[PDB]
C-alpha cells in the first residue's frame, strides 16, 4: 500500500514510468524528481525491490485517495 515518495527515495537511479505508461528508461534520482516537478507530480517507488528500483510518476495523493475509498466502499 503506502509507499515512499520523493526525496525519501535513497536510490541512486532508477527506471523511470510516467503518468501515461511511457518507459522512460534509466534515470538518475536527481533527474527524475526533475521531471516529476516540471510536471507538478510525484515520484513514486512502486517497486523498491526491482533491478533498478521502478519508480513512477503520479499524483500520490489523488492515488491514496482513490485507493482507501476503494477499501472502504467495497466493506460497507
Ligand atoms: C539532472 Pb539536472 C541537476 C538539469
Ligand atoms: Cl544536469
Ligand atoms: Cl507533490
Amino acid at each position: 500500500k503506502d509507499f515512499i515518495i520523493n526525496e525519501q527515495i535513497r536510490a541512486r537511479e532508477v527506471r523511470l514510468i510516467d503518468q501515461n505508461g511511457d518507459q522512460l528508461g534509466i534515470k538518475s534520482k536527481q533527474e527524475a524528481l526533475e521531471i516529476a516537478a516540471r510536471r507538478n507530480l510525484d515520484l513514486v517507488l512502486v517497486a523498491p525491490n526491482a533491478k533498478p528500483p521502478v519508480c513512477r510518476i503520479m499524483d500520490y495523493g489523488k492515488f491514496r485517495f482513490e485507493q482507501q475509498k476503494k477499501e472502504k466502499e467495497a466493506r460497507k
